[PDB]
């Protein structure tokens, strides 16, 4: 009887593994990107930093925070796809000139475009990623593509 | 020993599925879904007249948003606020004027009518819309409102 | 009997996961997807020329919509009707004019050509589009059509 039940359970699990794998592909198309254990997903629209940040946190995640070249490339795919620069999670709002993650830790990876960050006009504390994958500090009030990570 | 080994194996596979699925649930609901209790509201993102909206939800295996508690109503309101578009609820008093029911015919177990509503304005309001402030108003079924289904 | 209870526990978890997964699958398909058999069609919601559309589907781990039966075609038609935009199918006759094949080079096992099609108009129609009425027409691969992938 146990052997009978174990077999039924094995089949149920195998079915779920197959169904789940197909479902993951469906979910990620066309607004998501999986890289490592991280998943980037764009909302498809633009918002200023504070609004974008709240949407991500309320959804149980946070604004895109690429921590490696591999993550940045995955994120860049969505930006290129929507042809819209996106906001990253990092800012130097606390200490001008020092960009940090929402936790408060210092950047462990960066991909600044030449000359950036430059605090243009003395008011750029947020970061945007261009279609070429490079970063630029930009005013938090501007509207950029919303991309969260989970 | 084999059965034991088999069981332990299944344990690890199930743990992987649960963790992987837990992540995908969050990804899926962003930005058009809202989970509340065991119910999930999902907006189509566009507006349609009542009959069209209702068919979309039913064919999808669900039904139009039917908040049955203040918590469910507040969750649905979040989507309405996000899209900034009032949405249709599933309930109507099409059978018996003044008596609103769910698609199953059951009487309402919760309501959040704006003051003075429902008022059957113009003698022709049998459907219900929820505003960005979460309050309800009976409205003509021919009007176009945000489509939100529950699953 | 410790394995009996362990198996009992694991199954409850598995069945709860099955229920949650089923609910999330319905949510996922609303309103841009359609399930038919073991196949799932999902539209990106925008249009693109054939080559770009084909790349999007393959990079996503799938391929362009390839209806292989009347049932599959009807499901795909639902999405085309909903978006009110004709979509590209995966099949082409680029290798041998007049002979349409799936990306694998295999010959069609089902077709739903509109009357008079395929006609290779202008001597340059090697791709296929499906209309809101479900019928097919060969069309120039450079045209932009709704992107629908199958998984
Ligand atoms: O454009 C290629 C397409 O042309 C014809 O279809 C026309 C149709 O005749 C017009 O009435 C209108 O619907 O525009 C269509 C697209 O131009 C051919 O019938 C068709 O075979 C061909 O692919
Ligand atoms: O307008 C704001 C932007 O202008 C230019 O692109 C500058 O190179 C950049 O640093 C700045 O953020
Ligand atoms: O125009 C229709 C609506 O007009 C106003 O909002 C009334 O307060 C409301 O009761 C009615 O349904
Ligand atoms: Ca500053
Ligand atoms: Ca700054
Ligand atoms: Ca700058
Ligand atoms: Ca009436
Ligand atoms: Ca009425
Ligand atoms: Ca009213
Ligand atoms: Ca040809
Ligand atoms: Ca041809
Ligand atoms: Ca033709």
């Amino acid at each position: 009887s146990l052997r009978q039940q174990v077999e039924a359970l094995q089949g149920q699990v195998q079915h779920l593994q197959a169904a789940f794998s197909q479902y993951k592909k469906v979910e990620l198309f066309p607004n998501g990107q999986s890289v490592g254990e991280k998943i980037f997903k764009t909302a498809g629209f633009v918002k200023p930093f504070t609004e974008a940040q709240l949407l991500c946190t309320q959804a149980g995640g946070q604004l895109a925070s690429p921590r490696s070249a591999a993550e940045n490339a995955a994120l860049q795919q969505l930006v290129v796809a929507k042809n819209e620069a996106a906001f990253l999670s990092m800012t130097d709002s606390k200490t001008e000139g020092k960009f940090t993650y929402p936790t408060g830790e210092s950047l462990v990876y960066s991909n600044w475009a030449p000359g950036e960050p430059n605090d243009d006009g003395g008011s750029e504390d947020c970061v945007e990623i261009f279609t070429n994958g490079k970063w630029n500090d930009r005013a938090c009030g501007e509207k950029r593509l919303v991309v969260c990570e989970f």
